[PDB]
């Protein structure tokens, strides 16, 4: 089997991407944030505290003839940005882009943190990291991909995120028309539960490539590119007037600037992030200070190849017995 679904930016900055997911019978379609940095499929629901729902579409398990309470199971998750959610668990039929999994754990939120409530466009998350990170207790549950894998034509999924435009998540096949050149594959460590890999270096604009190992995670659920402070300083030094602002929470730059590209290495291959992809717009409405899309990972404890980086590539998440990542230009 295969599946293919379009993923759509939630706003004009590409802060996140939403993908429609069919849950239950008859289907209830929710728009979920596909997150290769976590491993829970959780949704706003009829059980979510009413004051914490503000415009989201909810899953109502009592209206699904295939829903079953997973007795005794609870979940609770905290994300790298300080947000969180928790609740109980149903199993139900879940379909993405025509690919169907029966008995998928659907984690129904009883509580969500304010950042989720305040974002009416995201109805929940669909985790695509390794199932060892799933938070369901006392019986850990499998991700949608883990449940589907054995049925897929090939045990892979691909992320093709758009810049200020829709893109595609495919399951079970490589669309050879979706990228240019060849796909370069690179080793993955699953020891922390992530799609963790080592970039071979970077360049700023037309500058020379610096060969240096940068361990990080491929994380579709993180907006920005978080890299070591040395690398980030080297980038922003090429933007007149850019500076790190402790009060804003990162590097800012004059909105009048033209940003240089940023290149990262995948083996001997190179992925070029155009400068425009690094512009996240005014820090507040009407400001001439703009927020940068490359930020320091100091204090986060891991480097993160978030959407800023991934949207510049066609990315293969190869879930074979020994997982690997692939990157191609597009």
């Amino acid at each position: 089997s295969t599946g293919s679904a379009t993923t759509t930016p939630i706003d004009s900055l590409d802060d996140a991407y939403i993908t429609p997911v069919q849950i239950g019978t008859p289907a209830q379609t929710l728009n979920l944030d596909f997150d290769t940095g976590s491993s829970d499929l959780w949704v706003f629901s009829s059980e979510t505290t009413a004051s914490e729902v503000d415009g989201q579409t909810i899953y109502t398990p009592s209206k699904s003839t295939t829903a079953k309470l997973l007795s005794g199971a609870t979940w609770s998750i905290s994300y790298g940005d300080g947000s969180s959610s928790s609740g109980d668990v149903y199993t139900d039929t879940v379909s993405v882009g025509g690919l169907t999994v029966t008995g998928q754990a659907v984690e129904s939120a009883k509580k969500v943190s304010s950042s989720f409530t305040e974002d009416s466009t995201i109805d929940g998350l669909l985790g695509l990291a390794f199932s060892t990170l799933n938070t369901v207790s006392p019986t850990q549950q499998k991700t949608f991909f883990d449940n589907a894998k054995a049925s897929l034509d090939s045990p892979v999924f691909t992320a093709d995120l758009g810049y200020h435009a829709p893109g595609t998540y495919n399951f079970g096949f490589i669309d050879t028309t979706a990228y240019t050149g060849s796909i370069t594959y690179t080793a993955v460590s699953t020891k922390q539960g992530f799609w963790e890999w080592t970039s071979t270096g970077y360049a700023v604009g037309s500058g020379t490539f610096k060969s240096t190992s940068i361990d990080g995670i491929a994380d579709t659920g993180t907006t920005l590119l978080y890299l070591p402070a040395t690398v980030v300083s080297a980038y922003w030094a090429q933007v007149s007037g850019a500076k790190s602002s402790s009060s804003v929470g990162g590097y800012v730059f004059p909105c009048s600037a033209t940003l240089p590209s940023f290149t990262f290495g995948v083996g001997s291959a190179r992925i070029v992030i155009p400068g425009d992809y690094i512009d996240f717009g005014p820090i507040s409405t009407g400001s001439s200070s703009c927020f940068g899309g490359i930020q320091s990972s100091a204090g986060i404890g891991i480097n993160i190849f978030g959407d800023v980086a991934l949207k510049a590539a066609f990315v293969v998440f190869n879930g074979a017995t020994t997982p690997t990542l692939g990157f191609a230009s597009k």
